[PDB]
């Protein structure tokens, strides 16, 4: 009875970013991974173990950031400016924006972006990078941050990808892509709850504010 | 004296049947690897081969217009019901724009690499792009690892090649590309040489069939 203003999403795009540091540094995306999943699949998880949906769109891109990585970031991401320049990856540009948009256009909309801790990091950062270029996402795309959502669902009935995974699956996880890979499994495990939360609480992408301006 | 390939784009297609039924792509996967990563395999702390850290990937699912061959649906895990249920449209402009932008992200010339590309992946890919007047960068060349390996050697499925080369495996477009890449990494210098000498230009690839 209590419908939200937020349009109901038909595709869930799980995503993760590997960046150059924390907000105070005006970090940049060095790597991004998108897993596009149709609502169907989240409503009928596959297996006797839980497995990724068979029908899945994936997009992983590497870029060379304009500014340096902090030592800790290269360390935890295995990524560095030399490595990215050696492979001739340009920085977040028009090419990247077109690939993102073409890819998103392959999804039945509206789209709900799903990132862990998205509200405080991935979303504003993605938002900053796109803003520099004036790029827009499909209208009525919405956002779900599984971190506040899962804490909410649990206070109703810690929260790093690692603990979450160990607690839900008795152990070991497996990179922007691996991180999206393990976020999806976590989601699949509380699928029914996360879907309802997204329907009732997803934030409009228009409400997301760029981490910083160019 | 033409510049050799700078990026090697490894790909695989999951389709609906053998060429005679005029198969359609249902899942396509692309791994873009810069030449320097092939020239320099990276290793595990254990010393085991690993994929290059810097890798671009694209996996797209599509619903074919015509039916799946039973065998095809079985080995691939894909079905018309499934693709339709997820609203995955057929090979269209959105697929083309996605591929072109993705490839525009790679330092060229590009060398497409597929196992059995010559008899299957290339011509099939070519047919579905042709249908839309789509084309790929004109300096794109192609490498088919089936004749290349059989060539270098003189069982050849991806599976038995993997067994023979590492011992063990992991169907899935992405899965197959992943194992093709480790396999290529295992004989990189031989295959890089083979590619520089015998890769064929994309423009001389023919559509498997017209609609």
């Amino acid at each position: 009875a209590g419908m939200s203003e937020a349009p109901r999403a038909e595709t869930f795009v799980f995503l993760d970013l590997e960046a150059t540091g924390l907000p105070s540094v005006e970090p940049e995306i060095a790597e991004l991974s998108l897993f596009a999943v149709h609502r169907s699949s989240l409503e009928n998880p596959e297996h006797g173990a839980l497995v990724l949906p068979r029908v899945l769109d994936k997009l992983t891109l590497c870029m060379c950031p304009e500014r340096p990585f902090t030592a800790k970031a290269s360390e935890i991401t295995g990524l560095s400016s030399e490595g990215l320049a050696r492979c001739r990856k340009a920085g977040f540009d028009g090419a990247v924006v077109r690939t993102l948009q073409a890819f998103l256009s392959r999804q039945a909309g509206p789209i709900c972006l799903v990132a862990h801790n998205g509200f405080d990091y991935d979303f504003p950062l993605l938002c900053a990078e796109l803003r520099r270029l004036g790029a827009r996402l499909p209208r009525d795309t919405v956002c779900l941050d599984t971190l506040p959502a899962l804490r909410g669902l649990d206070r109703a009935h810690g929260y790093s990808l690692g603990s979450l995974f160990h607690r839900y699956f008795r152990a070991e996880p497996s990179s922007a892509e691996g991180d999206v890979h393990t976020l999806l499994l976590i989601f699949l495990h509380r699928a029914a709850e996360l879907l309802a939360w997204a329907d009732e609480q997803a934030r409009g992408w228009a409400h997301i504010e760029p981490m910083y301006l160019p």
